[PDB]
């Protein structure tokens, strides 16, 4: 009745590794697909107060991931992530965004 799209890489969480005020582990749940077919992901990051978005390029996230330990984040400040997935090639008629996930890099002191 509508379109064709490889379903959101949903359940996007920013779970922090206890003490690590430099790192958030961004975890998500791939469409449904199992132990084959390469999925390519656009994970864009930035600070809570930024106008436009930065990037985690589809390199790590160029073959079906479901998790990524994001490193080099400013302490105590909220860094926010936005992801969607396409199936192998460039033909990918995008799945409507997984969601926004917003993570605070604990405290420096």
């Amino acid at each position: 009745m509508d379109k064709v799209k490889p379903n959101p890489p949903h359940n996007l969480s920013v779970i922090n590794s206890e003490e690590l005020s430099s790192i958030l582990k961004l975890t998500w749940t791939n469409p449904s697909i199992k132990s084959v077919i390469i999925l390519k992901y656009n994970i864009q990051y930035r600070t809570k107060d930024a106008s436009t978005w930065s990037q985690i390029p589809p390199e790590d996230t160029a073959s079906t991931r479901s998790s990524f330990t994001v490193q080099d984040l400013k302490p105590f400040t909220e860094y926010v992530f936005r992801i969607r997935c396409m199936k192998e090639d460039g033909k990918g008629y995008w799945s409507d965004w997984s969601e926004e996930a917003s993570g605070i890099t604990y405290e420096d002191r």
